């Protein structure tokens, strides 16, 4: 156990799915995992372990922001033997052709955080996902009949930015979605030698501001999780 | 309601105590406030409003990290009429003459985050607390007979730092405690026009590695809470 | 005609292979392309256009360094309708398990240049390749019975850097090879909306010099070109 | 004697008031101290030691700019046993509700200088004053019936700034006065182990351009001097 | 032999003239040198050594960009005993009074590259030429009845920069010409203890395109070479 | 008049010599100028105007540090019509072959200040002197039988550096002397379109710490001033 996770080696599977919202972790465990059990409750960051189609899988929230998810991912890798981390979240879109409910896979993640510069002697470290994990997720999506865009995400430190100037810049350079953790998780994976991937569903757009129908948004969220879980099986082969 | 808080104007007091842990907020509400009622549960970030010695007061968690707390403090200030924010957290000590459970008051907060440079044209913004609030806290501590040091805190983005040599630099410059939110809350208070103060309880020592348990951090740090609450009453007069 | 390319729209195929050594352009045209014709000679940067199994392909050198390749890739994209750029070069390795003559594919590229910060308002831009192109190269190599590693490349501005301490850092973060252009080409692709990929063969293993015969190098180089060319055909399917 | 001060241990009191102007130091010595004697003249940087209400006190100029005052404050602390430094200078106002001759107390000091980043591994060091000294100054002002605001100052390297837009940023973040030494004195106090405080008299307004004459700045800023001297006595008790 | 120069100590004179366009090396050898012999052909970078009025001189191209020229200049200095490097190139002008075909001499060179900061611990290194070489070039030009301007050059990493606002800044600070190598060569000279100078002829006037005949350019180029060569003889006296 | 100079247009010559010490300005006026008169006394920064061999010349101190001299040089150029500024100071040596009493001429000046980055959009501005002024000073020195080294100076913000690490770096890159103003004055000259030059005499060495005989040091200082004054006459021709 650590100050943030009251569990022991063995309590987590070697693969952990991670949503930002701890309440979303309980939702995922209840909906897709069989014979699941709660393995952490410290600070209310619920974690669960169960099986998917016979495969042992864990799911736990990571909180909002690079600093928060950096703590949890590091501990899972160095204290609980986790090999793969799959972040499952939401993002905002800036590109005109990326629409609501689009499933985005971040092969890379830009950021305005200073954490990777501190790690990489003030130079440019390209925060990327594990290639095989990206491939497995793209393949799982095809199998489910889902289209998925693979590209760059942007991990922001400030949800409420003082200068809405970076949005035009992100759009200019092709960023697919704006979130707050990918670059941090990729930095941790590289520093401690594990593999990671971030998958997101477009929750809102920079330009047009119009939702759809709850039922439809919730269907897309479940598709993302199915893509995540099915990508793991593909990787096991 | 705001993107991360499901409440309406009036649900929160004009002053809010904020620990990083939602579970500590719950404990504070049950132990120190009368007629306490839960006003928020989104993402599990519990918020409560009650009364202390007849004074209306709220207490809500803010999560770990500058990005997380920047979201909550901003929303409270712009949509719920919150005028004062008093962070009541934990921190790690670097100085040899500082021990577990000591209370520290951050008149200033250093940081390795980029958020303030983004707000201040890449220059050095001195993230400081509100003077009157600091004085109120000092007076309240003396009245309660509790010791408390006033000085600089260091708000880190990485709990697990890639270079421990920086701890030597922090020590040399007299940093009283290492935490992860102060500089962010102060930057937000200045940007959106409110007042803030951070009070911390030393929960661990970075050099000796002596630690307090998560349970202890969640329900046993009473001194700082007493100082915080009594300091508000002093401010009202 | 552009400042550095004396040709007209239509002279280049929509896909261009680019080696660092200009002398390699003529070799590739004569050895792998059919009905090749010369399309550029400015500053000695010889360019050729022909076909590979019916597919129109072009080849032209880019010169050493990010500044040089940035000029050529930009002009090809904005003035000659080029949609895909495939850099075929060499690199030095820092990892023990990465051996001489190995073929590496840069899904991403780190760097110590300031070009991307100039583009990305001094923030961290993850210079990445086009995912489909990466997957095409991997599948083409497999079909040719060649094993290739997919990961991060490091694009250095100084072949002779003042301090080798950075090589230790590169090794710690999993960099597969050290070269001098990838991060620059990826930046151009993002800025002008095109696709790019860098494939490299390990020609030296910094801090560990082994031996190879001119015939072995000939073989490995030809392997890299066949992988690149077959990858394009896969992308067309 | 030190490189810039021709005196011996004992010549200076353990507390020294320091204006940027040597001529103001002379005026302070002749107007407020009894039995005042000149102890330094090197480079024209006049220093004096006398008594105030029986209390031994010194007053010496420090010159304009962080580099200049860093030299003098360091030498006093390391070779003359000086424990407290109280800067009594002038500043320019940026806020509309601030007028000429208003007194300001810098609890913190922002800056565009690189000196603190050089000391703090390129991170954000919050240059703050000694809390007790700030409180002493506030109490002394109230006792004298003089108004005084407590807040952030901005220490500039360029009196004639290349970009006036930064003044808008300073105003937005509530900077009370623009001067050129505070952040430097605070950095020195922390590095060499002493305590410091900066008190300023608004001598001009950056927006309205209203100005005070050089003669006025040299011999008419009495309020801040009274607060400074009386604050020391308070500290002794 | 070095990685990029297949030759031995003694093959190059202690003074080397370097154009950016490799094709210019053979032209200079045939047109101005006596008894010239080929000494390099690696990667197509042709090098020649001969004599000018009895003085041993060498000529070889350096390629476009700081990274490229940094490789060649370094190897020449550390492995072939070269003591002086004279870059003979072209540049674009931003100042009104600087006209097409003008000859400019870079006593100093500004830059947006990070190479010198990497060398100078992230501080400002003034990349300058050797004073005597500058004075020799000025006197040689005068003797040839040619007027030359001596000032700052700007070495750009991106020929196609994302924002032309910097050209206004360059104009304001007196930059005479924009090119892509000077600052890099000067850095190498300082790092390995050698002497360097960059002479350029204005080939374009950014934001103001005029006209010139191929014969006029031929003349101006020959003028620059004669100035460079005669400058060496002056330096020997 | 300005807040720093109580004089009027005409009071200063179009050429001003500037030592750091205001007392040195009186020494220079008294020793080399005829019919001189004091033209400024504000803050004790004495300025004088007289003639040298019939030529009208001024001399005034600039204080220690870039921020201080930046104020005075700017005002002289924009408010008093000064065309040339010649700083005459002292410096510390780092190179083994640069000995005490050597006369150094800074054709360029490195720095750890941020002032030129603020001016030059965060890029590298090469702070250089006016070529003709450097040439005139070298010529005047020859005429007086004095040897003078021309090269780079380093302008430090901290006389008492926290990291004596930069000294080896300066030596590594050939810096001739360490002082505190050159880079700032060159920045002002460029920003407001005037000409400047810095000449220094070696007052101390980094390695060997041994003086000579006052009479000898004072002879060298006067030689520097004679070089300065005689360089002006040469320029008038
Ligand atoms: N438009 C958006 N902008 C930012 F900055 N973050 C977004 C957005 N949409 C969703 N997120 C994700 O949800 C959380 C913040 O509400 C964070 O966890 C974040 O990853
Ligand atoms: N040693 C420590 N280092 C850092 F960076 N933060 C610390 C430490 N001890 C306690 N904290 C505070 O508690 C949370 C992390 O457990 C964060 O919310 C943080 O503010
Ligand atoms: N070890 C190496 N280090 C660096 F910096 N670049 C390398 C290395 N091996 C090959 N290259 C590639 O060949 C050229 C430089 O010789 C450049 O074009 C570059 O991409
Ligand atoms: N508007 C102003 N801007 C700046 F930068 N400094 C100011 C201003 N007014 C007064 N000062 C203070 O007085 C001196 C400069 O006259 C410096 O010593 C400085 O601290
Ligand atoms: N206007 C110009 N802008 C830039 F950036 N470089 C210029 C220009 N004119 C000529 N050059 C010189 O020629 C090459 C680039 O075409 C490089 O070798 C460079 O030194
Ligand atoms: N060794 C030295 N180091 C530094 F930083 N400055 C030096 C040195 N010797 C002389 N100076 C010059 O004299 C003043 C500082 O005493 C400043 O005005 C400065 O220019």
């Amino acid at each position: 156990a650590t100050p943030h996770i009251n569990a022991e080696m063995g309590d987590f599977a070697d693969v952990v799915l991670m949503p930002g919202d701890p309440l979303r972790a309980k939702y995922i465990a209840e909906t897709f995992l069989e014979d699941a059990r709660e393995v952490n409750n410290v600070r209310g960051m619920l974690g669960f372990t169960g099986t998917y189609k016979g495969r042992k899988i864990s799911v736990m929230g990571h909180g909002m922001g690079i600093p928060s998810c950096s703590i949890y991912t590091k501990e899972l890798i160095t204290d609980f033997g986790v090999k793969k981390i799959i972040r499952v979240g939401s993002c905002g879109a800036v590109l005109p052709h990326v629409k609501l409910r689009d499933v985005v896979i971040g092969m890379g993640a830009c950021t305005d955080s200073k954490v990777n510069r501190i790690r990489f002697k003030d130079h440019d470290f390209a925060a990327i996902a594990d290639f095989d994990m990206v491939r497995n997720a793209v393949d799982a999506a095809k199998a489910l009949g889902i289209d998925a865009r693979v590209g760059n995400l942007f991990s922001a430190d400030l949800f409420y930015s003082p200068d809405g100037e970076m949005f035009d810049v992100m759009e200019k350079y092709g960023i697919l979605g704006v979130e707050m953790e990918a670059a941090g998780i990729y930095g941790v994976a590289a520093e401690f030698g594990a593999k990671a991937l971030t998958i997101c569903t477009v929750s809102d757009h920079i330009r047009t501001h119009e939702q759809t129908t709850a039922a439809e948004r919730q269907t897309t969220f479940n598709d993302m999780i199915k893509i995540a879980l099915e990508s793991v099986l593909l990787g096991d082969k």
